[PDB]
């Protein structure tokens, strides 16, 4: 890979009842180790969360995770997921991982036929990330993998991220930020609200 960085952030949209524990379980990693007791690694990136035990539907939770070079020379991370009753690749992608992965990606990289995924199988779940692009800006080196929703637009994400629309578009060239699907990469802040800069 041409770029590298020590972490990325995943944007997990809340619907149908998701708790912080389930997010931490699904997105467990060395960077956010799930122990059911200490959620500080996640909470540091979400100062807006007043009560970790009662999170608000319709909001997004930012989760830090490692951002590693993958075969095929792109950046991402392999999460692991223990299969539960009635899981399907579609449901795991759209619901359990909140569009941070795709059903096609899951099906390609796991050996279970779509119609036979047994209880307690483990899935390899790929979520992509970015470390930035020096030709766009030297000012950003931490990125949110942000699945687009119908309510998002370039202007709304620019406003909420505090990053200019032109910079956002240059990081995501040719991508319509109002399309309501797929992922865009948005510069993110450290726990104190500063943007970590790009690092070669
Ligand atoms: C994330 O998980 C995936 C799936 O378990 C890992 O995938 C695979 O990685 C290995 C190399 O680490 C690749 O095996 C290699 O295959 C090539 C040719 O196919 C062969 O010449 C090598 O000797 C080696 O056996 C495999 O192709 C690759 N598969 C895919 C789908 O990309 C991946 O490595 C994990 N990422 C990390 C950072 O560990
Ligand atoms: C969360 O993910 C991490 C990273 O994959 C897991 O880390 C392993 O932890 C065991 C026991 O502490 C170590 O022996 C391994 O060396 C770690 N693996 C790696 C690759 O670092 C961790 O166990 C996971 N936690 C849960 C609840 O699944
Ligand atoms: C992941 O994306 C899917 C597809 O856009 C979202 O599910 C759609 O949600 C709308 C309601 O908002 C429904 O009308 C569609 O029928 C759904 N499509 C499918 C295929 O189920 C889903 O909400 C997204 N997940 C998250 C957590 O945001
Ligand atoms: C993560 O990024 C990789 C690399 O761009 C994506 O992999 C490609 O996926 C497309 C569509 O399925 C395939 O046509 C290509 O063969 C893949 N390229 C490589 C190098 O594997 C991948 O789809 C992205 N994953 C997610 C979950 O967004
Ligand atoms: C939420 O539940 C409804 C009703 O079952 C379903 O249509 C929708 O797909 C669910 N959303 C997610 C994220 O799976």
């Amino acid at each position: 890979c041409r770029t590298s960085c020590p972490l990325a952030l995943a944007s997990y949209y809340l619907e149908n009842g998701t708790t912080l524990s389930v997010i931490n379980q699904n997105l467990n990693s060395s960077i956010a180790p799930y122990d059911q007791i200490n959620f500080d690694p996640i909470l540091r990136y979400n100062s807006n969360i007043k009560d970790k035990d009662r999170i608000q539907m319709g909001s997004r939770v930012l989760v830090p995770f490692p951002c590693e070079c993958q075969p095929g020379d792109f950046l991402g991370h392999n999460f692991s997921y223990s299969v539960r009753q009635e899981d399907t690749y579609e449901r795991v992608a759209i619901s359990n991982y909140a569009n941070l992965t795709t059903m096609e990606s899951l099906q390609a990289r796991n050996p279970f036929p779509a119609t036979n995924i047994p209880l307690s199988a483990t899935l390899n779940v790929l979520v992509n990330c970015s470390c930035g692009d020096e030709s766009v800006s030297k000012d950003f080196g931490l990125f949110v993998t942000y699945p687009l929703r119908p309510e998002d637009s370039l202007s709304s994400i620019a406003r909420s991220s505090g990053v200019s629309a032109d910079i956002l578009q240059r990081y995501n060239p040719g991508v319509n930020f109002n399309s309501g699907n797929g992922i865009v990469y948005v510069p993110g802040r450290d726990p104190n609200g500063a943007f970590p800069p790009f690092k070669s």
